[PDB]
């Protein structure tokens, strides 16, 4: 339809957030979520659910991968971003109703939007870097967590400066590169390929059948028996091949099985078999080592440059042309600490203050966007209020009360306990949801909301 | 008659779908399609290409707006609006009594006085020399290099003494600043197995749709063999036809080739040893692309060609953007847009906002005249189509005031996609016009600026706007007659 | 039934009547007419329009081919056939309701036929041939359109006299002569092929299998290289049996592909292929050729005397055993003007002055074959009619006026401007439709009607 | 409760009905009724004098907006407008959490503060010269004697010295025929009906008025009879009887002063015979409404016998007439003892009905003045600077309160908005517009032009309100605003 499709989105939309509205803050819900055949999966953190779920309306669709693709994989809070976004459209309604246009509260939205974000720079409190004081802030995420966590970032960074790296780390002991599982097939090989050129080949291995009507006709000895060997022969073809450009060990997914393996020990050629995407694209960015679709027809070139590849019961390689660790979360935060290192204290108080800055500017504002602006303020109001009901404080109550206390202390930083158990402060329980965690959100909500509103019509 | 009003409301049906979708505050359209991914943009451009093909008279509605505006000019989403406008004025004029063949005789006439005001209002632009480059600032620090790179991208291609008349060489490959001039046609892939050599400096390009296949024979087969060298000498034969095309393209001219369908196997390995550094394997584009770039024709066949057809393309080279390659050509018998700006989505946004540079450009060298925007060449327009209508007898007479109320529609819709009052703001500024003389100001429509449109600098060419109107005066013309629509 | 299938029949034909009675005249409607998974096709001249529609009543389909294989194939108008006969059917109701019977109504049509006709003779005027004249006569049908149909069925004539032909002619630049498309396939052979044998054969090109259980069976180099070089070689045969009887060219359907184009270049025939009906027949009446259902079966005799055969880039011969105009009307016209080279204005004035006559002779006579003549005069009446409304002026007014000038002023010329700009005189204008034209369209028109009225039951 | 969220619905649709027929602009509501005609009309007050009456919380709305403004003020689609407003905003509040009965509290608190602020606003008006007639203009082009007969009509009858406070003794009687041009200035109270009898004489001057509510029929013991007159002789001795006894009355009348009579219930069927042949032109027949007036107008002391009386209390008129009005008549008398009556000849029968709701607005209006000389600039000025003064002391207090008290603020505007969209102008831009050009100009005047014809500042087209007005209509509101937000179960046996 025309207009009311706009209303259907809205409620389509806000339909997602009040999914997740239980779901936010340390108390969220589990949401069991099982998958076809498969088993349950109960946890929070909405991230892993709009993975799940389901496609309803494209909007609903819409609101995913907008609160993932960016915060799953630039920050980490995902739920904020959908109860943000509902909130806002919620707000938007009122203000359709009232009379306002659509495309001019979407422009009012981003104005607010840079009033909060620029507050988050007042906000925030600079941490510093180069050794220790990361390790003790990461508690908050069970001493070595932090310690493992900066050390396994520090040896896989930029640092001077831009400041950005990933993917390099994936899954208790410490780590020296990226680690794979299986086996080389066949114990009789050697474990020791250090100097190794990894020839990353996803291919078959068969001879070469022609194009033309077939149908092979053999008896007994004499043809089937030199078929067998046949076969070995063109078998030497393409291991005689491997050898040539480059050496040692390749990988290789598909079959092998049959004699085979068996051939490419006396020719020392120590493969590995199989896997798909992962484990290739693995040793791929890690090591060389690009990937060839063939088949015998290579350049090398394309071979990795790992040093040391060793197997012990798992084969595992290092010294690599890169370090993962062995048995989420801070991980992504160090990150954004080693882009910028402020931090914001969380609880919903820098969504109070952000409130507080966006109506004190809007107080002052001609024309529709002075609405538009204190919508807004409205809206990042319903994270300190979520956050209160699912612990079952009175949200209003609690909000309230802290929102005047925020102007009369002058302290953005206290707002929800939440656990119920402390001070309020929230200077203490070191709660910190950084900056680039805060101002991505922000910035990921206002473009959901400007996109919504603007789609009309569309099937 | 009544099929004629079931025209005028299913016509007037798309029109009001895409009346929202004009101007800058476009609504964007969703739009899925097959099995495929979504395309989300505004300007009709790329709506009329998909929707649904509903009623004849809808679809009429498209492909008259598809290959006509878009292809010689830029504006679409107007065109529409026009025709739906004219044909909502059209239904009024039909319960009058007028017969439909005295409406489009009407429109015409008005259409007709409507372009010849357009030349009234034209302001020139010089051309061999920049002011083009602060021109192309309009159409989209992201807009500095855009208007360099089509500048010189349609003047390095332009008929130029004179006639002032090309299309098509351009096309984009997907930061921003490390978008790159360009210096001919380019490909990815790979001529397939690094060994080949790369230099291939005044190639002979021998295009083969073809599949390369030994001559099966036609006759009841069922071919058996007996394996050991039975088979061996089956794949020697084979090998042996293979090589017997190889040599057999290298008769008339050698260099690289291009071709389609199956290679795989040994096959490319033989085409080495003979030193024939062949391409595979792409469908349409890239055949053509290719064709009508360097020589080329096409080979149908398959042990028929004769050279003669070898394009004469003077460098080809494989480049490495990182770690997968692309390889490119230049010195052709001719050159083509490329950008890279990463994320995926900073591309296709900058391409949708190139190709209106490359059609201003081109509208622009065919003729240098632009009229202002904003909707304000349509109410001087609509101001001269009514001031030859109170000094027209009989029954012209109303046809004439009936185009012009459908050409203030495009003020209107682009006063409500904006958030002002659709009919007052209008009827202010076409008051404002006659007042001032000034036929320029009207419709902000940013909802930011001094309203009088001669700043903000929006330009619809000149041909822009004769063909636009020309396009929904021959659509109207159109709908008005027929009936019937047998189906058989 | 009985006797209301008439009725019925009536109803049905006066239904396509209806239907094209819009599309009558400069003013009339274009009609959509798709065809399944077809495109669009808008067009005036009812022609192409009976080609497309429905088989809805066999009387429907009637309609058709009457209307159509004369006067599209004669003549030139179309939709006047259909839209008077539906005419003369609707008063041929009112006269059976009074009571007449059907036959009486069919004679006395006929008879008011020969007056209409016969006037034809009173109403025409000559025109002279043998140069210019006929070229500023074409304009009606923009300057070279007239020059180039006009010596285009100069050179293509009788003449002395019975002054007859087509079909040599179909489809900007002069003509020697008729042109074909595609190529002779594999450009290596010659493109002067002047003074040809062209061999036309239909058939396939295939080792003649013989009938008997047969699976083959083959092993590899032995038989299978035997048998590719067999059917080359029985190629050779057919090669071998072309060039005996006749020489150079030969043209083909169905395949060719393979080696074989290859051989016949190494034994100079360079046939072509492949087209279906058109493009066969084609070059068949042009030059020789006859047919040859076979394969290597046929005597010579059959083959064309083509004079030259060239090729440009589309492959065209002239000199034929014949001219086609390259980039319909007045051609037709023109083949009229030389098999009779009077004509009448048209308009509707024709009519108008032939009802006058039909009336006239009508007031005397006795029986019920008065009433079927009257019926006749108010049938003619219908085309003044129907081209006043399709321009929008008052049907019975104009017409009216009109029949009433034309017997004071005494001018078989005057009626329905029809444009809306004009002198309504008809002979500035110069609006002429021959004189073929209209003695066809009223012979066609009364045979229609006559058939009707005499169908009855009929299934 | 849902049957709250019930109860704001319903309500709120009430609202939304009358929000179109709010200002100058507003609509018609077609209104038919019963078996009878139908009455078109703008004025709220009469549409809820019918509406559709259904709900409970509907008939609410009509109970509380007759039951003060009606009765007493003028505006009254405001109310229902602001009470739907303030609804819609406090359902808002309900789902945020608030419990009801502190957004009542909230209301009524930022009510006060509004009712408190109308003071500051305020503007004084003279009176006793020919300065409220000027300022009539608001309560409707024939305005420029019908404030005159205004002004007369409420200054003629009023306390004035002082107390001020005086209503009623003064009706309106519209006869259907003329132009509106055609009013008359007016003396003393007229009626209609008639003397009956077409003999009677149609003007009667210096006229002694005998008022009674009685029967004139001799009465009867109205024990079980059976009367059954036997002799012919006894049939007229029964019909001697009563012409006899019809008589004792009106000599008995015409002993205390005749002139014309006036009674109630019956006039029988000699009767007026019998009165006619003593020259007793009485009139037949009337209920309290309409007796009462000539009672407090002359004399009249009225009698609820039926052949007792001493006059004393007859009273003394100067003159009576009878005119006819195109075909039937009404009978109306001039030069009383003293109560004024005005009369409107408008034609069409539509033309009046409009001067007579647009008259009783003045009347109204004037009498509020009296009381209080006190007004407001209406347009919805005095509504955005009651909202600016709300939202100020909502910014400052904290809690709840806080939150009913900028839905209160909010809740004002829409009167303004409405008035915006009833003409034809963008609802929300120039209300917001107005409400800054209110705190940049400090002018809490100007806003709504409303009529599209002026310099939107409205000190000039002098609109204005009054104060008990806007008082009563904020008290009102939040009186029903208060009592549908409490209420739940709605028991309806
Ligand atoms: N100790 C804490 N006290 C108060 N709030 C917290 C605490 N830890 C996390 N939060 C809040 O939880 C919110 C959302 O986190 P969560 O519900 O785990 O999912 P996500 O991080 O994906 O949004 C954050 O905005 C943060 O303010
Ligand atoms: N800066 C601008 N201010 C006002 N109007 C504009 C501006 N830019 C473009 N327009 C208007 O938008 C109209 C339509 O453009 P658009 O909606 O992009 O689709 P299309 O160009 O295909 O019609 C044009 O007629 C033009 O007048
Ligand atoms: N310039 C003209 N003025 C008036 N009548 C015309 C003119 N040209 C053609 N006609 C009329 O149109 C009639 C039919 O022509 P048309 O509708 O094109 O289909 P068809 O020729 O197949 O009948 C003719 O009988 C002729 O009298
Ligand atoms: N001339 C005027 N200009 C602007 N507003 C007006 C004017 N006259 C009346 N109004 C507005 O009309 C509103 C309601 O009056 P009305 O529609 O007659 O019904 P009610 O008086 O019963 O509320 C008042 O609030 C007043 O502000
Ligand atoms: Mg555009
Ligand atoms: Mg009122």
């Amino acid at each position: 339809m025309g207009l009311e499709a706009l209303k259907s989105h809205i409620m389509a939309a806000k339909a997602v957030a009040n999914t997740m509205r239980t779901s936010l803050g340390p108390n969220g819900l589990d949401k069991m979520m099982v998958d076809k055949d498969g088993d349950v999966t109960v946890t929070n953190d909405g991230a892993t659910i709009l993975s799940m779920m389901d496609v309803d309306h494209q909007i609903a669709k819409l609101m995913v991968e907008l609160s993932k693709s960016q915060d799953d994989e630039i920050g980490d809070g995902t739920t904020g971003v959908v109860v943000l976004a509902g909130a806002l459209l919620e707000e938007a309604e009122q203000l359709l109703d009232r009379g306002i246009h659509p495309i001019r509260i979407a422009d009012g939205y981003e104005q607010a939007a840079r009033v909060a974000i620029e507050r988050l720079d007042k906000i925030s409190d600079s941490v510093l870097v180069d050794i220790k004081d990361t390790e003790p802030l990461i508690q908050t995420a069970h001493r070595q967590m932090a310690e493992i966590a900066v050390n396994a970032v520090l040896t896989v960074a930029d640092m001077e400066r831009r400041d950005v790296d990933f993917e390099l780390i994936k899954v208790t002991k410490l780590i020296k590169g990226v680690i794979v599982d299986k086996d080389f097939s066949h114990p009789q090989m050697p474990k020791k390929v250090e100097d190794a050129k990894i020839a990353i080949l996803t291919c078959p291995f068969e001879p070469p059948k022609p194009k033309t009507k077939h149908k092979l006709d053999v008896t007994s000895v004499e043809d089937y028996k030199a078929l067998q060997k046949y076969e070995k022969e063109k078998f030497e073809e393409m291991i005689q091949q491997i050898k040539e450009t480059g050496a040692n060990l390749a990988i290789c997914q598909w079959g092998f099985d049959d004699e085979a393996n068996h051939l490419l020990l006396q020719n020392n050629l120590p493969a590995v078999r199989w896997v798909g995407g992962p484990e290739i694209e693995l040793i791929a960015i890690a090591t060389g080592g690009r990937i060839v679709p063939r088949f015998s027809e290579l350049t090398a070139e394309k071979l990795g440059f790992a040093g040391l590849v060793q197997e012990i019961s798992d084969k595992m390689l290092v010294i690599e042309q890169a370090v993962t660790i062995f048995i989420h979360d801070a991980l992504c935060v160090i990150r954004n600490l080693i882009r910028d290192n402020r931090v914001v204290y969380g609880g919903g108080a820098a969504e109070i203050s952000c409130a507080l800055a966006v109506s004190q500017e809007a107080d002052k504002c001609p024309t529709l966007e002075q609405y538009a602006m204190r919508a807004f303020a409205d809206a990042l109001e319903v994270i300190p209020m979520a956050l209160s009901e699912n612990s079952g404080m009175n949200p209003i109550q609690t909000m309230t009360e802290v929102r005047a206390r925020q102007v009369k202390e002058m302290n953005p930083a206290l707002g929800i306990d939440c656990l119920h158990k402390g001070t309020n402060d929230m200077k203490q329980q070191h709660v910190i949801e950084t900056l680039i965690g805060k101002k991505q959100q922000i910035s990921l909500a206002t473009q959901m909301v400007r996109m919504i509103l603007k789609i009309d019509d569309i099937r």
